[PDB]
């Protein structure tokens, strides 16, 4: 499922340019604008419900103060994040979504990998990916889960020379990559790296800071061939850009 010929577009947080991110309705409309996938932001409340949330507190994307961890699901669902739209749960998003759309958690609470594990396991696991910055957070996931497809995310370099042993203890599909490399270390050595973790037999997921990087100097066209899933906060014009590269 992950591996296919059309380059997979996953809505950040959802389409969360023009939707609140990380809600279910983002999500919804992600997917009934085209695309084959979401990804989102995982963490286990007090109550060991497993909620949607990008940052350690729900401060900056809602109508309230706190830490999720730190609080129930019921005293979550208190809050607005978004014309209305409540903190959803995993099985909430789901059960939102078609049954073949592609899902990449992103486990940002280690505390939260046995859940998720269950959930997955429960949903369709081929079209989900695991993925973190927190390299324990996978070793604690494999524990439940060695068949899910699995990501490395990174944002530092010197986790680079890492990833052939990586992928090998954690059995990872792809490591998952910033847009930002290209500014940081310029584009041929960019592109070196990218043959290098393809040599390992990784695949290539792209991300970056909302989506500038993409489009700047054409970026993104510049990688074409070396990559095989990439996360966009704008679902629409992503779509219309790789169409216009001829990938979808
Ligand atoms: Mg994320």
């Amino acid at each position: 499922m992950w591996e296919r010929d059309r380059v997979i577009v996953l809505g950040h947080r959802g389409y969360m340019s023009n939707y609140p991110e990380n809600t279910l309705l983002a999500f919804r409309k992600a997917v009934e604008a085209g695309a084959d996938g979401i990804e989102l932001d995982v963490w286990l409340t007090k109550d060991g419900r497993v909620v949607v949330m990008h940052d350690e507190t729900i401060d900056r994307t809602s109508n309230m103060k706190g830490r999720q961890k730190d609080m129930t699901l019921e005293e979550l669902k208190k809050a607005d994040v978004g014309q209305g739209e409540r903190i959803p749960t995993l099985e909430e998003v789901f059960e939102a979504i078609p049954r073949n759309a592609l899902v990449n958690v992103e486990l940002k609470d280690r505390d939260a990998a046995r859940e998720v594990a269950e959930i997955v396991a429960e949903n369709n696991p081929e079209r989900v990916m695991i993925s973190s910055f927190d390299i324990d957070a996978l070793r604690e996931y494999r524990k439940y889960d060695d068949e899910t497809t699995m990501g490395l995310l990174i944002d530092r370099e010197e986790v680079v020379p890492l990833i052939p042993k990586l992928k090998d203890e954690l059995n990872l599909w792809s490591v998952n990559v910033p847009m930002e490399a290209i500014p940081l270390i310029g584009l041929e050595k960019t592109l070196q790296a990218l043959h290098w973790v393809r040599s390992l037999g990784l695949k290539v997921v792209l991300w970056t800071e909302n989506d500038v990087l993409f489009y700047k100097d054409d970026n993104l066209a510049k990688l074409k061939g070396l990559f095989e899933v990439v996360i966009a906060n704008d679902v629409v014009r992503m779509i219309e850009y790789l169409k216009k590269l001829g990938l979808r």
